[PDB]
């Protein structure tokens, strides 16, 4: 830890502050996070071997003086900043497509190893100047509920990889319309916003939903709206994809691997974002 020189505070993560720093003898510029239970140590160690092009590289894990420091590769900025900056004209379609595709690649990889992200949002996606987008802050201030899957909000304790597909579909809709899809400010507000758009789920569309821990028979009964009203001007291929990523039943929700083969990605390319620097 006397090996690193803190250059600047670049963010406040879910677990600790994150700084841009320079490795004092070797010269690399890195992102340093300062977060210890043995379980945590073993879990984090297991994250060091989960390497993929669309997963922020965890370089080193320093367990010094009974505290934990994570050394990551350094990127350009988060997706939230980019979405905010592009808000007046919107992100070009080919770039939205590129980012979605790479995110499904990273999730297909995690999910094949039985690892879920669990908290996907624009705030933990990092981009670089070359057109890459990577998953960050996974496997470890009021936190956003906007991207949370319905089974989590209904009290399901053993949720699956499908919750990451839900969250990504929420991000996808927001990139296209330039507005949060379901901006709840409480768990019941989040649920009801989902219900008003997708219709109150019942035993027809989601077998077993009414048995879920926090499900209430008294929940208002809203009807489903069309996707043509939900994500205009998205084309039919994109809408067919998004609708499958937003199925209520987790066992019906498209998988990351199936998503990669959807026709929407037939003309996928890799454009360069219009960034800073």
């Amino acid at each position: 830890m006397e090996n690193f020189q803190k250059v600047e505070k670049i963010g406040e993560g879910t677990y600790g502050v994150v700084y841009k720093a320079r490795n004092k003898l070797t010269g690399e510029v890195v992102a340093l996070k300062k977060i210890v239970p043995s379980t945590a140590i073993r879990e984090i160690s297991l994250l060091k071997e989960l390497n993929h092009p669309n997963i922020v590289k965890l370089l080193d894990v320093i367990h010094t003086e009974n505290k934990l420091y994570l050394v990551f590769e350094f990127l350009h900025q988060d997706l939230k900043k980019f979405m905010d900056a592009s808000a007046l004209t919107g992100i070009p379609l080919p770039l939205i497509k590129s980012y979605l595709f790479q995110l499904l690649q990273g999730l297909a990889f995690c999910h094949s190893h039985r690892v879920l992200h669990r908290d996907l949002k624009p705030q933990n996606l990092l981009i670089n100047t070359e057109g890459a987008i990577k998953l960050a802050d996974f496997g470890l201030e009021v936190v956003t509920l906007w991207y949370r899957a319905p089974e989590i909000l209904l009290g399901c304790k053993y949720y699956s990889t499908a919750v990451d597909i839900w969250s990504l579909g929420c991000i996808f809709a927001e990139m296209v319309t330039r507005r949060a899809l379901f901006p709840g400010d409480s768990e019941i507000d989040q649920l009801f916003r989902i219900f008003r758009t997708l219709g109150t789920p019942d035993e027809v569309v989601w077998p077993g939903v009414t048995s879920m821990p926090d499900y209430k028979p008294s929940f208002p009964k809203w009807a489903r709206q069309d996707f043509s009203k939900v994500v205009p001007p998205l084309d039919e291929d994109g809408r067919s994809l998004l609708s499958q990523m937003l199925h209520y039943d987790p066992n019906k929700r498209i998988s990351a691997k199936a998503a990669l083969a959807h026709p929407f990605f037939q003309d996928v390319t890799k454009p360069v974002p219009h960034l800073r620097l």
